[PDB]
């Protein structure tokens, strides 16, 4: 069951969850969210084929982190970002 | 069979092809030499149980390197986070 989903401090990341994962950042007006808004991919990742289950970090410190369960029961803790300073 | 390739147009980057795939770029001081320190930039593991790996002797779009599935399935994706590669 995919699910759209959203960064708790940033605002204009959009995400959508799928076998491929991606990471958009919402620019004013690449993807048209709206007539006047255009979203750009931040990364492209599919770590976890057919995954059944995700969730999101509670902190700021690191971001851009999100869940990677799949089947088999394996938590998967994967950053999209450009980690450097985690 | 794990293998680390270079960039065609980078002598700096660093990569790595295991389980989950991970690229880092050389930088002057991981510690991989005395004078040298390894920092990554990007980890992804998209294609898991790798198969096949080949890479495009085109400059653009960077970090191309191609990634195919033990079914036959590849899987071409760029590691540099660029919404317009």
């Amino acid at each position: 069951k995919p699910d759209i989903l959203w960064a708790p401090h940033h605002v204009d990341r959009f995400v959508v969850c799928d076998s491929e994962l991606s990471l958009y950042h919402v620019e004013s007006t690449s993807l048209r969210l709206s007539e006047d808004s255009a979203a750009t991919l931040l990364s492209i990742n599919s770590d976890t084929p057919y995954m059944k289950c995700v969730a999101w970090y509670l902190n700021y410190d690191p971001e851009c982190l999100l869940a990677v369960g799949q089947a088999n029961g394996r938590v998967v803790l994967t950053s999209l970002g450009q980690d450097h300073n985690s």
